[PDB]
């Protein structure tokens, strides 16, 4: 069984999850309490030495680092489900790669602090951390600039199919788009439509109920 | 024929040409002058419109981010050269994956910056910010502390072989050990042994020579 640990509502495991339903994937979400600070005591430092979710437990082994599970899950399920990183086309398999790591990082570095401090900072005691929040607005606008771009060119970021490379985009964007900040996506028209359409696939549309209230 | 953009004395270059060389492949580099902003021109903004080196041809194909090329590289010539990505063993090869995007999401932020400090800040005019410097080595060590145990446990960070997921650390962690930073590396026996390991690979050491002045 594809075992997951972690919860819900957070944007690391809901990548994930995702993901397993683009698949059509049978799998345990494992619930892990960062409330009582169960990733950090030793049975889940054991699956992750550096604390924090999701990990996945696939009998004899252990996986952690979303994008990790996700490429894991996407290639070892080639034909099943939907067809993520394009396992019968060379070109688009390249390209998948390419966009992939934009958004590991040039899109995830500039959106994440964005969603820290507005739904984490809070958590940690602290009120969001307006510079912090504006720095990376205007950093996402420039990496979004580019995308605008391509999406004017290609229906997703890798080609005119839906990959691993937009879905990876999903969770981070799920809350950016509930903030003030949700301006950077819809003032630019071709980043704006994209967005509606990969976030109203039915696979993530199960994911984003967990990711409300 | 392979046709490599960028520099010998880059980092992300680096990264490539590590990796082309341990794939036992012929390719071709073709030199992007940085110091007089060719990567900022059309032409290679047509190969790259985030506009940084490097990128690959490969006949129609054009791809960049760095780990994408090497992905590209390391999948496609899978069952020859070195086996970077375990295309035999699909345990070790999720191995890989996640120890891949942990240097992606925790080892360059943090390494990234120092290195930086120390060989960039200078050709834009300013003294090495030692503030800067010392956060993100803080930072580098709690990194570290991890691999430190893991190391302990097996010979390569993804297992007992030697893998794509070791050598994306070698060209910043190459710079780093030229700098007063090499400590947060010589002070951990397990990665300092893994570091003087992984660094005399003959397939690095071609590289490093060109990392030089
Ligand atoms: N690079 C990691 C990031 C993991 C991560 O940020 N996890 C968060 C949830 S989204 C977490 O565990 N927070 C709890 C904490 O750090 O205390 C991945 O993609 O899996
Ligand atoms: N994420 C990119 C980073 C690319 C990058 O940082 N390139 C540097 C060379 S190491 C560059 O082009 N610097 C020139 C500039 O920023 O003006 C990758 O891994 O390829």
């Amino acid at each position: 069984v594809l075992k997951l640990y972690g919860a819900p509502m957070s944007t690391c495991t809901s990548r994930v999850l995702t993901c397993l339903h683009e698949k059509n994937l049978d799998f345990e979400l494992v619930p892990v309490d960062l409330f009582a600070g169960e990733h950090k005591q030793p049975p889940f430092l054991a699956k992750n030495p550096f604390g924090q979710i999701p990990a996945l437990e696939e009998d004899d082994l252990t996986l952690f680092e979303s994008r990790a599970i996700t490429s894991y899950i996407a290639e070892k399920f080639k034909g099943t489900g939907y067809d993520l990183i394009r396992h019968e086309n060379l070109k688009e398999a390249a390209s998948v790669k390419v966009w992939t790591e934009v958004e590991s990082h040039r899109y995830n570095p500039a959106i994440a602090p964005i969603v820290f401090q507005f739904m984490v900072a809070p958590l940690r005691g602290n009120s969001p951390d307006q510079t912090i929040i504006d720095d990376n607005v205007e950093k996402l606008g420039k990496v979004l600039d580019i995308y605008e771009a391509k999406l004017s060119s290609t229906k997703y970021l890798a080609g005119d199919f839906y990959s691993l490379a937009d879905l990876h985009h999903l969770p981070y964007t799920y809350y950016l788009m509930k903030t003030p900040a949700a301006s950077v996506v819809n003032e630019r028209p071709h980043v704006k439509a994209w967005w509606e359409d990969i976030s109203s696939r039915p696979a993530f549309k199960k994911v984003a109920e967990g990711m409300n209230f």
